[PDB]
RNA sequence: ACAGAGAAGAUUAGCAUGGCCCCUGCACAAGGAUGACACUGCGACAUUG
C-alpha cells in the first residue's frame, strides 16, 4: 500500500521457488525437518513469507523497520491464520538485521529485498514519480554489507540470499563475496518483459546446488559466475552400451568409494585418490596418506550422455579433478 | 506509477595466460603430449541495440 498496492509482480513467487529449489537440491538425507524463514523486510504485503507457507509450508520470522508495516504485516498474517506459522519483528534502524531464535531452531534460510536509493535528490534525479522505506545509506549495496557483515555470527542458517536490482552491484557485493571467502554462492538470473534481477545466494555449507541456480546461461557476468558443479559428456553407441562397465572399472581400479542408488549411481570420497599426486603420495613414503577435500557427487546416464553433478564439498579442485579423469576414462575406451 | 540499458563498449572468429586429467620424475620445480575446462589478459574480424 505504502510503496507496493501491486499484487502484479510474480517475482515473489519466482523467489520462493528458487528458495524451495535452493532448498531441495540441497537437503539430502536429512529429514522433513520444520523450516523457519526470515524475511528482513517483510514490508506491509509480507509477501514472502505467506507464499512461503502456502506454497511449501515453511516458517517465517519478518523483520521489519516501520511501524505502519509491522502493524500491517500482523494484520495480514492474523487473516491468514498463519499465527502459529509466522511471527514478526520491530526493530529500529540500528538493530542488527538478524534477530535472535528465541529459543526455537535456527533459520534455515534468509532472504531479503534490500532498500535502492542513497538520497531523495537521486530519488528525484532517477524516478521519483508520484508514490525510511526505499532509503538506506549506500543503496542495495550497502545493504548487503551490512547482511554479509553479520552473517559471519550466525553461520548455522545455511542458504543467505539477497535480491539486487541493478547489474553494476553484481560486481561489488560478489567482490565482497570473494573478499570473504565464499566459494559456494550463485547468481539466478531472472527475467520479466525487459526487466533483469540477481539473486545472489550464499551459503557457508557443503551443500552445492544445481548449475541452473547458481549459474546463469548468458556469459555477460562470465567474471563473476560462481565453480562448475555439473559436467555433461555426449556418448555414441559403443560407449551407450559399456558404459556401465567402464563406470565400474573406473570407479574400482582407483580405490574410489561408490554405491548405486537405484538409477543413479554415486560416490563418497573423503580424498582424492584419481589424480596422480594420489598414486604418487600413495607409492611414496611420506607422511600425509591422502590428498584432503571431501566430495559427492552423481554419475547418471540419459540417453548417450554422462553427467557428473557436485552435490558436496568446499574444494573445487576435487571436482575438476575427478570430471576430467572421468572424461580421459571415456576417451581411453569410446577409441 | 518508483530498482538494467539508460553504457561502458561489448560478444564472438582467434592468439596468448592459468589451472585439470595423462605420461616422465622423490620432492619441488622442470618438460612433452593431448583434450575436457576458466573468477586471467590483447582483439587479424563480423554485426548490432
Ligand atoms: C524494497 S523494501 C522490501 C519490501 C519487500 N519487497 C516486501 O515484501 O514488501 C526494503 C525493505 O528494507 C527494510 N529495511 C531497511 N532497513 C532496515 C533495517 N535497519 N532493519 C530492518 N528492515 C530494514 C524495510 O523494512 C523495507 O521493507
Amino acid at each position: 500500500p505504502e510503496n507496493r498496492l501491486c499484487p502484479m509482480v510474480p517475482n515473489r513467487a519466482t523467489y520462493i521457488r528458487y528458495i524451495h529449489d535452493l532448498l531441495s537440491s540441497t537437503s539430502g538425507q536429512k529429514d522433513k525437518k520444520r523450516i523457519i524463514g526470515l524475511d528482513i523486510g517483510t514490508g506491509a504485503s509480507c509477501i514472502y513469507p505467506l507464499l512461503g507457507c502456502r506454497m511449501y509450508s515453511y516458517d517465517f520470522v519478518g523483520t521489519e523497520i516501520d511501524k505502519f508495516s509491522f502493524e500491517t504485516a500482523k494484520s495480514n498474517i492474523l487473516q491468514n491464520n498463519m499465527e502459529s506459522q509466522i511471527k514478526i519483528v520491530l526493530r529500529s534502524k540500528q538493530d542488527c538485521l538478524l534477530p535472535d531464535t528465541e529459543g526455537m531452531e535456527e533459520f534455515t534460510f534468509v532472504m531479503c529485498n534490500p532498500p535502492f536509493y542513497e538520497h531523495e535528490e537521486d530519488f528525484i534525479n532517477f524516478k521519483q514519480n508520484p508514490p525510511h522505506e526505499m532509503v538506506t545509506e549506500g543503496g542495495e549495496v550497502g545493504f548487503a554489507n551490512k547482511i554479509l557483515t553479520e552473517s559471519k555470527k550466525r553461520k548455522g542458517i545455511q542458504w543467505y540470499t539477497c535480491m539486487f536490482g541493478k547489474k553494476s552491484s553484481v560486481p561489488a557485493v560478489v567482490d565482497k563475496l570473494r573478499e570473504q571467502n565464499i566459494s559456494n554462492y550463485g547468481i539466478y538470473e531472472l527475467a520479466l518483459g525487459k526487466t533483469k534481477r540477481w539473486i545472489i545466494c550464499w551459503s557457508f555449507q557443503a551443500m552445492r546446488p544445481h548449475n541452473e541456480l547458481i549459474r546463469p546461461s548468458s556469459t555477460s557476468l562470465s567474471k563473476y559466475f560462481p565453480h562448475k558443479v555439473l559436467q555433461n559428456w555426449t556418448l555414441d553407441p559403443e560407449l551407450c552400451a559399456q558404459i556401465d562397465d567402464i563406470l565400474q572399472k573406473f570407479l574400482d581400479d582407483n580405490k574410489i568409494p561408490w554405491s548405486k542408488k537405484g538409477s543413479v549411481l554415486e560416490i563418497s570420497t573423503k580424498s582424492i585418490t584419481w589424480s596422480r599426486k594420489a598414486r604418487r603420495i600413495s607409492k611414496s613414503q611420506t607422511s600425509v596418506s591422502s590428498l584432503e577435500g571431501q566430495m559427492k557427487c552423481e554419475l547418471n546416464v540419459i540417453d548417450n550422455q554422462l553427467q557428473c553433478k557436485w552435490i558436496e564439498g568446499y574444494d573445487y579442485n576435487v571436482y575438476e579433478s575427478f570430471c576430467s579423469a572421468l572424461a580421459r576414462a571415456l576417451r581411453d575406451n569410446k577409441k
